[PDB]
Order: C-alpha cells, then structure tokens, then sequence
C-alpha cells in the first residue's frame, strides 16, 4: 500500500491543467528524509475530480501496482494524500514536462539519434513491464516526461520516464475510448476488457509515430465516430515525413495482436537503425 502524507505538509502551487478526471498542480512536500534532514521537495499533485470519485479505486490501483516495481525509466510515486474529501498521487516532478509539448516546442532541434534514444529507453521500460506481466494500458507521448536535457557538449543522451497509467481503460466510458483512438488498440474498441500486453505494442507504436511528427497528434482531425470507422476500415497511420521509423510503427500497430512483436524484438530493430 502507498505511505500516507498528510495533507499539512503539501502546498498546491501552480496548475499544469488537467487529465482525465483529474487536475495536475505542482506542489511543496515537508518531510523528514534520510538521516532526519528536514526537506522541501517539489512534487507533482494529482488530484482526482470530486465528481468523478468513482473511479478512485482506478485511480490509485493503477499508480499501486508500477510502484511496486523500481525501473530507471519509471516515473517514482512517494504517496497518496486521502485527507479530507480529496484523493491525491504524490508523484515525482520531471523538470522538463512532457514530451509532446517538448516535441512541438524543440521540432527543429530534434534529429534521428534523440528520436532512437527516446524510443530505445521507453523500449527498455516496456520490456521491463512485459517481463513482469504489467499492463501499463496509456502509453503515450503526453506519458512520457524528460527528466533530462540531451546536452551534446557533454554525450549526454536525454533521459525519460514513463508516468503512471491513470484511470484504466477497463472502466472509462467508452467516448472517451473513442476519443483516444488510435492508441487504445482495436481490440479494446471492441471489448475494453481485451486489455492485454498485446495492448502496449500497439500503443507503443502510436507514441513513435508521435516522436516522429514533432508533436503532432494521429488522428486529431477525425471526430469520434470517424475514428472509429478508421479502425472498422483496417487503416494505418500515415508514414511520417521522417520516416526512418515508420516500418516499426506498422509491425506495432498490426490489427492482430498475436503478431505484435515482443519488445525485444523491438529493441533488436532500433538497434539494427542508424
Ligand atoms: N510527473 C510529472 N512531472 C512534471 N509534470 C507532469 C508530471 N505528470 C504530469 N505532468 C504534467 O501535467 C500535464 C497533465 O498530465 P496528464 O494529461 O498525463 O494527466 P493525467 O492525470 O496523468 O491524465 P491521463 O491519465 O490522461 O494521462 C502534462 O502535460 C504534464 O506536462
Ligand atoms: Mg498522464
């Protein structure tokens, strides 16, 4: 179970918007760390809407079950707050945010060998899940945080994390599902509760196609009902302009979710590039 903070020692700064069914703030956590040094930590503050407190089991069930698990390339959760009428994940502030932003905002300073160690490092944390039969069921770029710069002066490579999953899609009304298209795979359009490993290939797939289009979104001009007769149809997303890894995207998003290739076979393929 989470360690239990206290809501007097976190203050809510400012807002980063809102998610599903929650709002996002950063904040200031007091707490007593190793060898009873007082600190002030920056955290990130999730906090589930009140109107929505339905689905907190959801909520706190997905952060539980990856925080059991300790990965480099996954997001640290400290706690939960569950004072008061709110429910609140205690998370790790990633200073530079997320990845779609990040990719919309340096488009023109990204190149092929940032893009392959992104995707090489969200593989590893993948791979990571699938050995320990986790389903993470929302990968996406928005889910994917830059705890570091890449900084050529020195080598350094930028480094990510992977957030938690938030409210499974097992449980999510189903425009919203929709709305989420073409990273909920096929099969959960069909029935949510085909979520699957199989799952996170697929979506897997989309969140390259999104690290290859300078942050644009797949899709994004469909409606709903036009997305989901994208999927009726048997479509593929459009090769990206730098197409260097679209072949990987296709052979992730295969409308059949026993072909997906394991993610290390996917590694062994982005190794094989450039
Ligand atoms: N751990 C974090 N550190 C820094 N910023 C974060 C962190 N997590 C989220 N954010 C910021 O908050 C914004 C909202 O995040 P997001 O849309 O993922 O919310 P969510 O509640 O996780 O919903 P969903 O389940 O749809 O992902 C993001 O764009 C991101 O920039
Ligand atoms: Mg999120």
């Amino acid at each position: 179970v989470f360690h239990k903070i206290r809501n007097e020692d976190l203050i809510f700064n400012e807002s980063l918007g809102q998610g599903t069914f929650t709002k996002i703030f950063k904040g200031v956590r007091r707490e007593v760390g190793d060898y009873g040094q007082l600190h002030e930590t920056e955290v990130l503050l999730k906090v589930l809407d009140k109107a929505h407190r339905n689905y907190s089991e959801s909520f706190f069930e997905a952060a539980s079950m990856m925080s059991k698990l300790s990965h480099k390339h996954l997001v640290l959760n400290y706690g939960v707050c569950v004072c008061g009428d709110e429910n609140i994940l205690v998370q790790e502030f990633v200073k530079f945010g997320s990845l779609d932003t990040y990719l919309k905002k340096n488009k023109n300073c990204i190149n092929i060998l940032w893009k392959l160690e992104v995707a090489k490092q969200l593989a590893a944390a993948m791979h990571f899940l699938e050995e320990n039969t986790l389903i993470h069921g929302n990968v996406c770029a928005k889910n994917i945080l830059l705890i570091r710069e890449e900084d050529r002066k020195t080598g350094n490579p930028p480094f990510i994390k992977l957030s938690d999953p938030g409210i499974s899609i097992t449980v999510l009304p189903k425009d919203i599902l929709q709305e989420r298209i073409p990273w909920v795979p096929p099969e959960c359009i069909e029935n949510p509760k085909n979520l699957n490993l199989a799952t996170d290939k697929w979506s897997f797939g989309t969140t390259l196609w999104e690290i290859c289009s300078g942050g644009d979104k797949p899709l994004s001009a469909l409606d709903s009902q036009r997305k989901l007769q994208f999927y009726e149809d048997r479509h593929q997303l459009p090769a990206p302009k730098a197409a260097e890894l679209a072949n990987l995207i296709n052979n992730c998003m295969d409308y059949e979710p026993d072909h997906r290739p394991s993610f290390r076979a996917i590694i062994r393929d982005l190794n094989s590039l450039f």
